[PDB]
DNA sequence: CGTCCAGTCTAC
DNA sequence: TAGACCTGGACGG
């Protein structure tokens, strides 16, 4: 998941958890390594929001909850497959690494992190990961500050297509949103970083890393949908012009991550 | 059955 | 920079 589904996931967080009450601990899986979260409250609710690729959730106890207890923030990284559901306590999913169970009165449920690959992470600190950018999504203006105030970084010596997902400059892009957004420019994906951005110091490069994940987030779904998964993933392929698309060139860049593009792949290709 | 494919994080 | 961390689905034999 990138930006978009990080965003969607704390909506659906908030949606799901407006009317709900929470209460007892926090539960880990026993094959996870991230931290256990030291947390109990008798009636506790849960709230989100997203900055990029990490999304924070707020415990927080209701006037009279026992034990006395201050509200928590976790922060998440989701790597390559976490995701938030809500589910039926005794119907808990394979890979459910951390769980938030609701208390009576009303049907048992609980808010599951689930994370088939376990690359996703999770921190006690609420503190945002030192080092990533302003949220492409809901910090544009500082966002984009930040890339032209800063193009003397050797992060920009590298291909655009690299460039585009340093979490430093671009807290929230991923491989589909870098594929999709030099295409709607139609920027060779090897042309050198600086190069491209140099050139603003008809949206320009900066603006579309903001205007095409909002797209993303407006399409809505991405297993935060009322719809079923089948629909999901049909109505984003459908969205997608050119990442994994018939007709469409593919390269590695350094990392041996998969570039989509049409036509010119650049000088700095291999 | 097998190979191959899909975001950080860290040891060299 | 390679390799490491993980599981599962798609496809080949």
């Amino acid at each position: 998941p990138e930006g978009p589904e990080l965003h969607l996931a704390s909506q659906f967080v908030n949606e799901a958890c407006r009317a709900l009450v929470f209460g007892g601990c926090v539960e880990k899986s026993s094959v996870s390594r991230n931290p256990e979260v030291p947390f109990e409250s008798s009636a506790y609710r849960i709230s989100a929001s997203a900055r990029g690729k990490e999304l924070r959730l707020i415990l927080s106890p209701l006037p009279g909850a026992q034990p006395q207890q201050e509200p928590l923030a976790l922060v998440f990284r989701f790597g390559m497959s976490g995701s938030f559901q809500l589910v039926p306590r005794e119907e808990l999913p394979r890979h459910a690494h951390l769980r938030f169970y609701t208390a009576p009165p009303g049907p048992r449920l609980a808010l599951c992190f689930v994370d088939i690959r376990r690359f996703g992470r999770w921190d006690l600190g609420g503190k945002w990961q030192p080092g990533r950018g302003p949220c492409v999504l809901q910090e544009y203006q500082q966002f984009r500050e930040n890339v032209l105030r800063n193009l003397a970084d050797k992060a920009f010596d590298r291909p655009i297509c690299e460039a585009l997902l340093d979490q430093r400059f671009f807290n929230g892009i991923g491989n589909y949103l870098r594929a999709e957004i030099l295409y709607r420019l139609k920027i060779p994906p090897f042309e050198k970083a600086r190069s491209v951005l140099e050139a603003l110091q008809n949206p320009d490069l900066l603006e579309l890393c903001h205007s095409v994940p909002k797209e993303v987030v407006q399409l809505g779904g991405r297993g935060y949908g009322s719809e079923s998964p089948e629909e999901d993933f049909a109505a984003f392929r459908a969205w997608l012009r050119c990442y994994g698309m018939p007709g469409m060139s593919s390269l590695q860049d350094r990392h041996g991550r998969t570039i989509w593009f049409q036509g010119d792949p650049g000088p700095l290709a291999p």
